[PDB]
């Protein structure tokens, strides 16, 4: 009566249902049948029915035992048929879902499971639209998880079913409520239900209470939990969390259990002092990720949730928004392991620049999003890294007018959960913005024309007309591609097929600048962390691609922008870096060189001769003004003080050519 | 009066011509059109014609230099017009070609160059099959070349112009005759050619000539060099080059100047012993490299030639078959810098497991085949790392026979260049193998079926039944996906969509077993390096990919056989690798973990607890067997011996459940 979860994700046998015909091949989760024609830039990429089937044998010691699918994730609307029946149907393409199949199966043999996954356009299942793509099918795992007739129930909106809800957080003490939902088949009787709080192998609370369970219960039970001078989940600087044990007990044996993170803390936004966690002011440094990846689209693996976790602690990261969707549960557990503050968000997104509507006015589409909502709630409500709750990402009123449809769900996010504030990334002016408990803005000034100054302008606009707002920046950015280089510093179109790495440099150097200097903005987050996938891009590169990321699609290169905030988040990893190594060919007679460094000064050589020191500025970059190369290679060194120094290097080629001036 | 060579890669408009509108987008070189298309898996990716065109504007101070288009690649015509003029057509797609353009231009104002690329299918331009795409377009750099009047001449198949011909090499001396290009435009008149080889500064061979140049003269001049005590290049150990200056001299001014490398070495494969390099047997450690790489298809930067090359040496690799087509100067100059031994090839390919013929029986066909490989020889004559000329891959006998056909490439290649002895690839019995000096095969035992063993009694028994034969092996390799993996051992469908890692490392470490058993054998090379680009695939872990690179298609992931062969071919760099560490999920109960180290031993730790010390093999392996995990999360290390030891580590997850049995 241990608790079993077997993961289900190998051979399964899949075909489109527009092949008529019924052969199949293997496949194997987590699947996308989108990574190569939506990654490819084919605009009317396949959005329609694909239909996975596996034989599972179901144990015949499993019989008397309770048997449920769990599917963590599938793009977006999933049929489930067990021997060929219909069991259930979910839509939505980012929360978990479960059904209980206990009853649909016959113990002792192979039963089919033929999952029908559509992710076909709709216009009432929340995103409609997007920049970004709605890759389809069985993209996160699938498990069969097997619990006692009594157990802790994992029916509610396919949770953990265990809200451990903080009521009250401070230095001296923390009182938590832990709900816990309780499902019985098994006769009428009692129960024990124990609540165990642990420190490594130190035990910090222990509860129990005696339950009664009718035969075809499903109730909800709370034990109060008192812990003394607790340890918080402080951010990066100590993110440490206890365990929690909820254990169902019968006649002095364990009958069921599941464990779930503790991290506890307690935060404020100050309208004009920015974001405080545990009772301190803390910049968050933050960037935002989509949970796609070049060749295996939205279809990640562990690896790859880790990898990018890495990266971004690298880069000096301690706050991350994961747009635009819930994602998975383990980017959320790798966010509470490392301190990031996190905000995570349904995935209610307008249309930015580009034509049709966030919000359709039916009841379909606002009962479906009221849904999506509370599943984001309740399957991730115990990360301590979760401090914000997103409602939308810019919607607008012409037409359908959401506001009311926001409000809406903003009480209900209230109600779902009291102990997070609710946020939103705008690009409008007007109602929209004054819903959410913090705001935040969409602004790409010095890429989608004008200059990085009228990010200032409108900040201090804002703040000043606006006081009692609690304002953030939920996106800036600017595009880059790695093979487009240039001498000289020009802004280019940004819709177009130029996009040399030094603008995209330049923009976050500026805006970074503006963002430090004003400490009422509490959060930024930078439009992207990762290029990323939205088939009708035209721009940059190749297209296809969103490729405002700091780092490349397959996570392989680190663009110049990456060492600019490594150099001025992570000043404890003592680098140096030489800017714009990318830039081979010079043509410029008087030559700049720039380099990102923690250290205080740092030194250029020039075909093995020093040009001398300069100093780092108070954004840790050296700049060398005037270096005259010589025709043809050169080899170019900056190295940090001391007898031991940190280096970086580059062979650049000088050419005196040119095209008429 | 210096030359000058002018890149012209920047800013092109282009179109296709199945676009009848006229309107273009801007692109930038090296650029291919089927990055997308092909690199998706379709198999009817774009096949015709795109046109490039650019405003060159030609200096007034041009006036009286001559002026040169060289273009490094265009698959595969390339038909280039001047003011809308046509000016000239190249016919194939992996060969430098050159148009003087001295008299086609307006001086003084802006020109348009316009280049119309067709890779369409085509029966008289080889390569007409073979597992990998046809990127069409303009995928290697264009130069504007400008000289005197009278120059060294670049216009000799689009070779540098000068051919350092070895006549005799070893330790006590080296005879090379120089030969030369000249092309004269100016009036009648007389210069002094001088060939200068030098080592560093120091002068090792100064001669000169006087030369009567007819107005109109294109003419060849040869000059003997005589180097005594000659510093060899000796492939890795020590690849010297001699850097040979080659100049035009009138009145004591200095007109005109090309340079080229002398690397001195002298070779011979004995069909019992195998390769000797001056004098001296050298195992040739070998793997095949194709020109392409994920996203960008072949349209490669330099950093991409380096990377490329990097890795290989890190594995230790000292050979490489650049298939299947001549490749780019800069990744010869690698060969020739990091001393690898390159056997360079025409793309005479034929159909393997798949339908049509490599041979067409035409002359339109046979004769542009011969111009492909003249271009080979005298483009790339002065690398020092090519020590063979490859003459075809896999043709067959049945239908048009091609080889009467190879006999006249064979004689061809060595009146060129009798230098270099010629090979070819084989997947034949028969006549097809007794043509060129060298002979290799393509051979897939224990993937395509069978067991790795069959390859030992192949080579056996073709060493045996013909003596005389230099038998390489020209291909071995197998499938792997980074993301198919299985705890144990099973041969996969080589055709089908499951392709574990590893039974890729598994192949590997059988067949390095044979090889290394057989000093015969003159040479092996793994297919391949690198995962790379065949529309036509659907096998592994996407369509479109040969999976049996050791090294992913992004260049960003190792396989575990990659470090298989590091361990044995670089060992001295110190290292340890855990194999299997992409296998999570352990299954078995009797554990067997794997390390690959240059170390005599190694020792195995498992949640912090040490299971004892074993020894490295003749294979540079250590192995451990019947380890117990426990349930759930286990700690698994290696290190090897002493107080500093290099440590390797994953995290697995062994899971007593399962599926019937
Ligand atoms: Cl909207
Ligand atoms: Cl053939």
């Amino acid at each position: 009566s241990l608790r079993q979860d077997i993961l289900l994700n190998n051979n399964w046998n899949f075909r489109f249902s527009h092949q008529v015909q019924g052969d199949t091949r293997r496949v194997d989760l987590p699947h996308t049948w989108n990574a190569q024609d939506a990654l490819a830039g084919k605009i009317d990429y396949k959005r329609g029915i694909g239909n996975y089937e596996k034989a599972l044998y179901i144990r015949p010691e499993w019989k008397g035992k309770r048997l449920f699918l769990r599917f963590d994730g599938v793009n977006s609307i999933a049929d489930v048929f067990i021997n060929r029946k219909h069991i259930g149907e979910h839509r939505g393409g980012y929360g978990a879902f479960i059904f209980e199949i206990t009853d649909l199966v016959k113990y002792g043999e192979k039963n089919s499971v033929l999952v029908r996954a559509n992710n076909g356009e709709q216009l009432d299942i929340m995103p409609l639209v997007g920049d970004f793509n709605f890759y389809g099918g069985i993209y996160r795992d699938v498990h069969l998880l097997i619990t006692d007739e009594t157990c802790i129930s994992p029916l509610d909106y396919a949770s953990p079913g265990v809200y451990l809800v903080q009521e009250v957080v401070s230095p001296q003490e923390a009182k938590v409520c832990a709900k816990v939902n309780l499902s019985n088949r098994a006769a009428d009787g009692t129960a024990e239900l124990q609540v165990l709080v642990t420190d490594g192998t130190k035990v910090i609370c222990k509860e129990s209470r005696n339950v009664s369970l009718k035969q075809g219960a499903d109730i909800l039970e709370q034990l109060p939990l008192l812990i003394q001078k607790p340890r918080l989940w402080n951010g990066c600087e100590d993110p440490f969390m206890y365990q929690v044990s909820i254990s169902l007990h019968k006649d002095g044996k364990q009958i069921d259990s599941v464990t779930q993170p503790l991290g506890l803390r307690y935060y404020h936004t100050d309208p004009d002092k920015g974001f405080f966690l545990n009772g301190k002011h803390l910049p968050l440094h933050g960037v935002c990720r989509h949970q796609d990846r070049a060749e295996v689209g939205n279809a990640l693996r562990p690896q790859h949730h880790e990898e990018d976790v890495a990266l971004m602690r690298e880069m000096g990261v301690n706050a991350i928004r994961l747009a635009h969707y819930p994602q998975a549960t383990y980017m959320y557990d790798l966010m509470d392991k490392h301190g990031i503050v996190t905000w995570a968000e349904i995935p209610f997104v307008g249309p930015g620049g580009y034509a049709d509507k966030g919000f359709v006015d039916q009841a379909s589409f606002r009962e479906n999003g009221k849904q999506q909502l509370i599943e984001l709630i309740r399957q991730h409500y115990n990360h301590p890294s979760i401090c914000f709750w997103g409602l939308f990402n810019e919607l607008k009123e012409v037409g359908d007018n959401p506001v009311e449809y926001v409000k809406e769900l903003n009480a209900l996010a209230k109600q779902e959960d009291p102990t997070r504030p609710t946020t939103s990334a705008s690009n409008q002016d007007g109602n929209l913005n004054f819903i959410t408990e913090n705001i935040a803005w969409n602004r790409y000034d010095g890429w989608y024309g004008s200059t990085p100054k009228t990010l200032a302008t409108f900040l201090d606009r804002t703040h000043k007309k606006h006081p009692e707002l609690r304002i953030g920046i939920s996106e800036y950015g600017a595009g880059a591609s790695i093979y487009h280089q240039q001498d000289s510093l020009k802004q280019p179109s940004a819709s177009g097929w130029w996009h040399p790495e030094n603008w995209q440099t330049y923009y976050h150097m500026e805006n970074w600048k503006i963002i430090a200097e004003r400490p009422f903005v509490w959060g930024t987050f930078v439009w992207n962390m990762f290029d990323f996938g939205a088939a009708h891009r035209t721009e940059g590169d190749r297209p296809g691609i969103n490729d405002k990321g700091l780092v490349t699609f397959d996570r392989k290169v680190r663009k110049d922008a990456f060492y600019f905030y490594k150099a001025n988040w992570n000043k404890q990893e003592p680098m140096i870096y030489l800017a714009e190594k990318r830039c081979r060919l010079r043509y410029q007679p008087e030559q700049t060189f720039m380099a990102f460094t923690t250290a205080p000064e740092a030194e250029l050589f020039v075909n093995g001769v020093s040009c001398g020191k300069q100093k780092a500025d108070t954004y840790s970059t050296v700049v060398w003004k005037n270096v005259k190369l010589t025709s043809g290679e050169n080899i170019i060194r900056v190295t940090t003080p001391g007898k031991k120094p940190l280096t970086d290097e580059v062979t650049v080629e000088y050419k005196e050519d040119r095209h008429h001036h």
